[PDB]
Order: C-alpha cells, then sequence, then structure tokens
C-alpha cells in the first residue's frame, strides 16, 4: 500500500561544485593588493573639507561596490556627523540619497527633508519630472519608508512613471542602472546579487569612474568567491556522504541552492563557520518538509513528530526504516554542532535551534491533519500554525549559532518573537503564498492561504492575493522601523534578520516559486556568484 509518484526535478549542477582547489600564489597576489588598495580608500573616506554632495556619492559607491565592510567605523562616524548637523538646503538628488544613507544605518533622519519639494498637498512638484538622477534616488529611497513616513506615500507612484518614461533616451550605462532599478530596488535586494550587477554592469562602464576602487572592488569580490567555492566543496562532500539522494528518493536535491540562502543572509569571511552551519540546517529542515508533504502516510508522520519532540536516539526503532534515515541524521547533525562550538565554550546555546525546529515541525503536522480533514481555518488561525512552517523562526536562530559574539541575551531576545522577526516571516508566508496558490489548489490543498482568505472576508481570488500583498507591505515598514535606533540588539544581529526578507523578494521575484523552480530565478545568481570570476 502507498506511496505518491516523484515530479520534483534533480540538482541541475551535478558534481561541478564538489572538488576547489584554492590557487594559493593567486589568492596571497589579491590579498597583498587589497591590502594597499584598502588604505587608500580609507585615507579618501577620511579626507577634510568634502562637500556634502561627494561625502554621500563616495559612501554609497563604496557600498554599492561591496566593499563597505571593511570600513564601518569609518562610514558610520561620518554619517552620525552628518546626521547630528541637520544641513538640507539641497536637490532632490542629494536630498534623497542623504535620507536613504541615514536610515539603512537606523538614523532616524525627519521625513521633513522632503517637504521643499512637495506642494500644497504633500505631492510632489511634477517640475522635478526632467531631473532624472533625482527621480533615480528619490525612487530608492521610497522602499525605506516607515509608518511614520506618510510624506513620501507618492514618491514610488510619482518617481516610476517618469523614470518610466525616461529611461530609453538616457546614454549608458545610466540606462541599463534606471532600467534595473525599476526592475529590482536596492534596499530589498540580495547584497552580493547587486554588488556583483554594479560592480560589471556599471561601474565598470562610467566614465567617471575611480579606478582604485574598482579593481578594490573587483579583487575583493573574486577573493571572497575563492572562500564561498571551498565552502560549497566542502558542504557538496558532506552532502554526498549523507547519500539521501539514492536513499530518500522523494526528497528534492537542493543543498547549492540552500548554500545560496546562506549566502543571502552573510558573506563576508568573519562568518564562514556560520555560514556552513546555516546550510546545512536549511538543508536538512527541507527533507523534513518533503517527508511531510511527499511520502509519509499520517499513522507515520504522527511518529516522526512525537519522536522529534522526546529528542533520544532511543526512539529511532518505533520509526519506518526511512524515518530512521533522516531522525538519525538530525540528532547527529545537532551533536556535531556542540562539538564545533566546544572550543569557545559556546555549546549550550545550540538547544535554542533545537526548540525552534520541534516547533516547526509540530506545525509541519497540524498542516497535514487539516489537509486530511478538507479544512479551511479563519485567517488568525491559519497564520497561528502557518506562520512557523516558513522555518523562519528556525533560521534566524539558527544564523546566529556560528558568529562568535551572539551571547545568550541575544537569544533570549529573539526567543521572544520580536517584532523585526515576525514581519520577517510574514514576508515570507504571504509572499509564498500568493506565489504558488495555483500549483496546490490543483492538487486538492484547500488549507492553502489564499484560500482561507477568500472564504473567510467573502472575496475574489484577486481581492484576496492584493490583501496579502498589502500584508507584506506593511510588514516592511515594520522591519524599517526595527533597524532604527537605538537598536534592543546590536545591529549585526538585526542584519540576518533583514537579509533573510531580501531572498524572499528574490526568489519569488514577479511569482513563481525560484526554490522549487530553479532554473527560473536562481540559476543565473548561483552562476554569477559561485562560477564565474569578474573579468578583470
Ligand atoms: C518557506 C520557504 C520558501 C522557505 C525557503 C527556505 C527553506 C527553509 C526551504 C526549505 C524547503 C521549503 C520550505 C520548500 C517550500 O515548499 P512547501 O510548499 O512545502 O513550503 P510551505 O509548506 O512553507 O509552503
Ligand atoms: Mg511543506
Ligand atoms: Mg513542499
Ligand atoms: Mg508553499
Amino acid at each position: 500500500i502507498v506511496r505518491p509518484v516523484a515530479d520534483f526535478s534533480p540538482s541541475l549542477w551535478g558534481d561541478q561544485f564538489l572538488s576547489f582547489s584554492i590557487k594559493n600564489q593567486v589568492a596571497e597576489k589579491y590579498a597583498k593588493e587589497i591590502e594597499a588598495l584598502k588604505e587608500q580608500t580609507r585615507n579618501m573616506l577620511l579626507a577634510t573639507g568634502m562637500k556634502l554632495a561627494d561625502t554621500l556619492n563616495l559612501i554609497d559607491t563604496i557600498e554599492r561596490l561591496g566593499i563597505s565592510y571593511h570600513f564601518e567605523k569609518e562610514i558610520d562616524d561620518i554619517l552620525d556627523q552628518i546626521y547630528n548637523q541637520n544641513s538640507n538646503c539641497n536637490d532632490l538628488c542629494t536630498s534623497a540619497l542623504q535620507f536613504r544613507l541615514l536610515r539603512q544605518h537606523g538614523f532616524n533622519i525627519s521625513p521633513e527633508i522632503f517637504s521643499k519639494f512637495q506642494d500644497e498637498n504633500g505631492k510632489f512638484k511634477e517640475s522635478l519630472a526632467s531631473d532624472v538622477l533625482g527621480l533615480l534616488n528619490l525612487y530608492e529611497a521610497s522602499h525605506v519608508r516607515t509608518h511614520a513616513d506618510d510624506i513620501l506615500e507618492d514618491a514610488l507612484a510619482f518617481s516610476t512613471i517618469h523614470l518610466e518614461s525616461a529611461a530609453p533616451h538616457l546614454k549608458s550605462p545610466l540606462r541599463e542602472q534606471v532600467t534595473h532599478a525599476l526592475e529590482q530596488c536596492l534596499h530589498k535586494g540580495v547584497p552580493r546579487v547587486e554588488t556583483r550587477f554594479f560592480i560589471s554592469s556599471i561601474y565598470d562602464k562610467e566614465q567617471s569612474k575611480n579606478n582604485v576602487l574598482l579593481r578594490f572592488a573587483k579583487l575583493d569580490f573574486n577573493l571572497l568567491q575563492m572562500l564561498h567555492k571551498q565552502e560549497l566543496a566542502q558542504v557538496s562532500r558532506w552532502w554526498k556522504d549523507l547519500d539521501f539522494v539514492t536513499t530518500l528518493p522523494y526528497a528534492r536535491d537542493r543543498v547549492v541552492e540552500c548554500y545560496f540562502w546562506a549566502l543571502g543572509v552573510y558573506f563576508e569571511p568573519q562568518y564562514s563557520q556560520a555560514r556552513v552551519m546555516l546550510v546545512k540546517t536549511i538543508s536538512m529542515i527541507s527533507i523534513v518538509d518533503d517527508t511531510f508533504d511527499a511520502y509519509g502516510t499520517v499513522k507515520e508522520l504522527e511518529a516522526y513528530t512525537d519522536a522529534i519532540q522526546r529528542w533520544d536516539i532511543n526512539e529511532i526503532d518505533r520509526l519506518p526504516d526511512y524515518m530512521k534515515i533522516s531522525y538519525k541524521a538530525i540528532l547527529d547533525l545537532y551533536k556535531d554542532y556542540e562539538k564545533e562550538l566546544s572550543s569557545a565554550g559556546r555549546s549550550h546555546i545550540v538547544c535554542h535551534a533545537i526548540e525552534r525546529m520541534k516547533e516547526v515541525v509540530r506545525n509541519y503536522n497540524v498542516e497535514s491533519t487539516w489537509f486530511i480533514e478538507g479544512y479551511t481555518p479563519p485567517v488568525s488561525e491559519y497564520l497561528s500554525n502557518a506562520l512557523a512552517t516558513t522555518t523562519y523562526y528556525y533560521l534566524a536562530t539558527t544564523s546566529y549559532l556560528g558568529m562568535k559574539s551572539a551571547t545568550e541575551q541575544d537569544f533570549e531576545w529573539l526567543s521572544k518573537n520580536p517584532k523585526i522577526l515576525e514581519a520577517s516571516v510574514i514576508i515570507c508566508r504571504v509572499i509564498d503564498d500568493t506565489a504558488t496558490y495555483e500549483v496546490e489548489k490543483s492538487r486538492g490543498q484547500i488549507a492553502t492561504g489564499i484560500e482561507c482568505c477568500m472564504r473567510d472576508y467573502g472575496i475574489s481570488t484577486k481581492e484576496a492575493m492584493a490583501k496579502f500583498q498589502n500584508m507584506a507591505e506593511t510588514a516592511w515598514k515594520d522591519i524599517n522601523e526595527g533597524l532604527l535606533r537605538p537598536t534592543p540588539v546590536s545591529t549585526e544581529f538585526l542584519t540576518p534578520i533583514l537579509n533573510l526578507a531580501r531572498i524572499v523578494e528574490v526568489t519569488y521575484i514577479h511569482n513563481l516559486d525560484g526554490y522549487t523552480h530553479p532554473e527560473k530565478v536562481l540559476k543565473p545568481h548561483i552562476i554569477n556568484l559561485l562560477v564565474d570570476s569578474i573579468k578583470i
């Protein structure tokens, strides 16, 4: 008796990532020049007597070039002084850039800086329609607004229509920059993805470009990439020596895509241990999801759920043979995590990710019960269960394990479901439900998010999808507020949550599943970050 037929596609990568040997003489040549270039760039930033506009473009450029992680103190000192001087007598270009940079760094600059660009209605003067650089910087700023910033309600609609109108007659590479911004704003994009584009497609082709910065950025990207390929190789060998590819054939083989996810949360060198731990957890929870979703009967899913709650190797024999495989690999993974952290006396913190995982599994089992019964809950009740099945409470907790500065007090903050984490989870939930509604409705999912929304409020599929779209917009306003100073925990521990929200937006862009169907969205990203170097 049982089970379903297989419909998931295999790893489109094969074994091309399994073996990477660093050219050690090259790695050392790149690092040699980067040291030199890094200090020239420090002295650019610490130059006395620059104009406001010149300082902001410098800082903007270093950030989009992806080398700003080298200068976090310098950039901060400078923005703090800009914030505290209240300078605005400027143009739309400089004002909007000033607003965006300060807010992204948590400085609660007043949105009244924009009042001089508006009439008596809080609607932007149409005489600004001929100023393309002003419109571009306004467009990017409009994505960083909060609930206190309703003066900016018109800014996205206003800049968009006039950038669309101007774009075809613009010189290059400006035209390519405007066209790309309309597809993907800076604030909600994945940082490595935006950096690759900017270095190669834009800055490399500017006539105004600074040669020192460009070469710095190219060498730095390509050097980090060698690190990332080493990480991916070692994770690929771990996945292979597990061999779920042949013994648990019902599950997707997506370890490379899971690594891309992890790289989106943080790309810097100091988080290499954190990235390796995170990707192992993503790929394992993905197998557990396919067990609930694509193979296991209601009886054995109940046994799997209770074994996860009790968390004890003694429990394996109460499970079907095929569940013994994954269950043992899960218990083993956390015993590994404990050993790796034993060297800095941080083993005790592992228990936090584990409790979050038990929670994910309970809700997988509820979601299954709803399916068998054909139950369509209220939107209220649907959310109470379906928020945790995004796994985002659990990946956020897991992202802290490998960060050497995460303290127990940091995990306690996160355990209370703070507002910035709840918003990141809400974005994942509603975007995934909008993108995959038809996919599931076709194969009997009565308990799908949009369908609860339709039955509850008594509305069409169009109106349901627009209410979800709107929940996502509210959630971004709450993320943006959550970054403002004074912060509840250090900023280092907020950025991973923000980056989780960015991954959703990039993966589900234009509205179909990019994780299940990687060749859609992710394949070109993975090639640009992890296969092709930037050509010097
Ligand atoms: C939610 C999400 C996009 C997570 C991305 C990162 C991650 C943990 C992937 C694991 C596998 C997963 C949740 C696939 C979605 O399919 P599904 O339809 O079984 O997921 P669902 O039950 O959350 O809709
Ligand atoms: Mg599922
Ligand atoms: Mg699934
Ligand atoms: Mg789904």
